[PDB]
DNA sequence: CTAGTGCTGA
DNA sequence: TCAGCACTAG
């Protein structure tokens, strides 16, 4: 039909009419500064959008291309960058089309599929690359993975996400859409009614193509309006340092971290038998060959039947893990925990890791947030590395590609010094200036002996009562917190004990505690004021938050300045959890490496902390479990 | 025979 | 998060 064939020389497919081929004269300047009139090219919506966003946009192809529309780009300072992609995996998708919107011009789209002419896109990667313009993006890390994946080099960035989720505080989890922001921010609805259509066809129908000008037109706004409020509420530290870190993101997501196939598998037959054994082990026990062991009241009815009892002759009645710490003289109970963390390794990770090794690479590759958590750290999805165990045989099955090596780095104690930075604790500041870990200073204090006498065991004890006191836990509770995650037994009166002397000594902790449970204040801020607003009052979450934040903000700067340092030596950051980071550089350039990944933490520690010196661990490792 | 909720730990 | 196990419905 003609109808729908009016521009198909553009790759334009005409569905319900609602566009018309337009010509019109533009004032632009020269590159040596003059003003030339050219003419362009432009589609139009032949009926009127209700809203003031702009809807008009080129296209540029193979064909259509003019040398002069480069000069859009000349002397601008904000362009809006979006992309629409044949689908969400990076590796198994093209970009279809690059849009850069420019104030009080039309949206340029770049038709991908139809430009063959690499000349057509020179304009672009010098826009793009260039760090003086910034570049405005919905959900940017996305379309950073896909820009570097493609060889583009992206070197500004201003995420409307990050601006949006930043300044509600973390009051609402869901929301946070381009539709729900542009609603919010300047009272227009893009009817994003775009039911994700069909993009891997050359040809693009008239209402995809102004769905996808709209959608950058409108981040122009939201800049403006966003920048205002950013700084209205002083969240540029914060804001700038996300932007920066999203780069290093999808640097870690498309480098990946490999994995030895063969090793895995031999731990996987290894496992599988030791849980085979340990299986026919229980069998025997709970005399119930019918007996399904993963079934958690069969084992109840079980071990019921066999009547184990407690010290108190009490028979048990739930299989919790601290429940079945309470029995422990029979060997039933034994083999039963031990079959229970078998199970759970192997149904865990062992099973489940295969499904996201890409057998295209041989590699795992991860998916980072930098918002979803409350504190604001880094948390993965997908392969949750994170919840990798932490066994030194597990992790070793992670390696450095071929003809590389891993240089493993991670802070001391950095929740503790940024308390003691943030209460400013008059002896903790001037323990930590005279290197002594405060681990050492809290067994010191608790067992009355002097700094050399300390052992293992007194610095467990400090280990598990710092992490306890330090966010509000009261004496009673850390009875609870002590056994459970370190395995201590501790008698209430000792608690009391410890309690006393630890709140006695550090005045500064005590003091904070005080004003923040006397205030009881709805609005907590980090020390790069990453604003919070909880619902109600919880004491936990106040006294957590700005210590948690500040490390979240600790890394992702170090991230930043990791990213700029490693330009040299080609290093690849590959994973960032709790607080540890991991480059994969040349074995030519492993000492170097290593200098660089320490000034960069430190630069990036004592950027917000002043009164403390951080200080970090640095091993070069042939695998992660080195 | 397939669907689910509802409930219990690792 | 993640897995798995008794109890309603055709």
């Amino acid at each position: 039909d003609e109808i729908t064939k009016k521009y198909i020389k553009d790759n334009i497919i005409n569905v319900d009419d609602n566009i018309i081929k337009k010509k019109d004269i533009f004032k632009l300047k020269n590159e040596n500064n003059e003003i030339t009139e050219c003419a362009f090219e432009y589609f139009e919506s032949k009926k009127k959008f209700d809203d003031d966003i702009e809807s008009r946009f080129f296209i540029i192809n193979d064909n259509n291309y003019n040398e002069n529309i480069n000069l859009i780009y000349k002397d601008i300072k904000y362009c809006g960058l979006n992309i629409q992609t044949t689908g969400l995996e990076v590796f198994d998708e093209n970009i279809r089309l690059i849009q850069i919107a420019v104030e009080n011009y039309p949206v340029i789209i770049y038709d991908m599929f139809n430009i063959n002419k690499k000349d057509i896109l020179d304009g672009l990667r010098k826009v793009l690359e260039n760090k003086n313009i910034i570049k405005i993006i919905q959900n940017g890390k996305f379309d950073a993975k896909f820009l570097l994946h493609n060889n583009f080099k992206i070197e500004n960035i201003f995420d409307t996400y990050i601006a949006s989720k930043l300044l509600d505080k973390n009051k609402n989890m869901y929301g946070f859409k381009l539709n729900n922001i542009v609603e919010k921010y300047l009272n227009v609805i893009l009817d994003k009614q775009q039911q994700n259509s069909v993009w891997n066809n050359s040809l693009l129908n008239n209402n995809q193509l102004f769905y996808a000008a709209r959608d950058s037109s409108c981040l122009l706004k939201l800049y403006k309006k966003l920048k205002e409020e950013i700084k209205k509420e002083n969240l540029h530290i914060v804001n700038d340092i996300e932007n920066k870190c999203i780069l290093p993101i999808c640097d870690m997501e498309l480098n990946g971290i490999k994995v030895d196939l063969e090793n895995l598998q031999k731990s996987t037959n290894e496992i599988l038998n030791e849980l085979n054994i340990e299986k026919d082990n229980l069998k025997k026990k709970l005399k119930d060959e019918n007996i399904n062991v993963n079934s958690q009241q069969q084992v109840l009815k079980a071990l019921q039947k066999n009547n184990v009892r407690d010290i108190s002759n009490k028979l048990i009645e739930n299989t919790s893990d601290s429940n079945l710490k309470n029995f422990l003289n029979h060997e039933e109970i034994i083999s039963l925990r031990n079959y229970r963390r078998l199970y759970k390794l192997y149904s865990a990770f062992y099973l489940k890791l295969p499904l996201h090794i890409n057998t295209k690479t041989n590699k795992i590759h991860t998916t980072f947030n930098q918002l979803k958590t409350f504190s604001g750290r880094f948390s993965s999805e997908k392969p949750n590395l994170q919840q990798i165990p932490r066994q030194k045989n597990i992790r070793e099955i992670f390696i450095p590609n071929d003809n590389n090596i891993f240089i493993i780095a991670d802070f001391k104690q950095i929740e503790l010094k940024i308390a003691a930075e943030i209460t400013n604790d008059e002896i903790m500041l001037k323990a930590y200036n005279n290197n002594i870990d405060l681990h050492t200073l809290t067994a010191s204090i608790i067992t009355k002996k002097n700094i050399p006498d300390i052992n293992k065991e007194d610095r467990h004890i400090a280990k598990a009562i710092n992490f306890g006191l330090i966010y509000g836990m009261n004496y009673v509770n850390l009875k609870n917190y002590a056994n459970t995650y370190y395995g201590l037994n501790m008698s209430l009166d000792q608690c009391l004990y410890f309690y006393n002397s630890f709140f006695e000594h550090y005045k500064g902790i005590y003091k904070w505690h005080n004003q923040v449970k006397q205030k009881r204040a709805l609005q907590y801020s980090t020390l790069s004021n990453r604003k919070v607003i909880f619902p109600y009052f919880s004491f936990t979450k106040a006294l957590n938050y700005p210590v948690q934040g500040t490390c979240a903000d600790i890394l992702k700067l170090a991230l930043v300045d990791l990213y700029d340092n490693l330009k040299d030596i080609n290093g690849k950051i590959i994973l960032c959890v709790h607080d540890e980071i991991i480059i994969e550089v040349n074995k030519k350039f492993q000492e170097e490496a290593l200098k660089i990944l320490v000034q960069s933490m430190e630069n990036s520690a004592s950027y917000f902390l002043k009164k403390v010196k951080c200080e970090v661990s640095v091993k070069i490792a042939e695998n992660w479990g080195s």
